[PDB]
């Protein structure tokens, strides 16, 4: 990918944050949790950030340190 869920948050407009947040399925509160590594981003949820991001935000930089193990075919 390109940037951090953390860093594609930053860029969005407040209102567009908040949609995103909706569209997850989660609130604000949890998606901030998210993208500040407070709490996992489950597997299924790192597929739909990265649908939803058009890639920008893979599931590399979503599971760092399984993703090779969760996807073995991704790699």
């Amino acid at each position: 990918g390109t940037m951090t869920l953390k860093e594609f948050i930053k860029s969005l407009r407040v209102g567009d944050a908040k949609k995103f947040a909706a569209r997850l399925g989660v609130s604000p509160s949890y998606l901030s949790q998210m993208a500040s590594g407070r709490t996992a981003i489950s597997p299924t949820r790192a597929l739909m950030i990265e649908s939803a991001t058009e890639g920008q935000v893979s599931r590399a930089e979503l599971r760092p340190h399984d993703w090779e193990l969760i996807w073995p075919e991704y790699a």
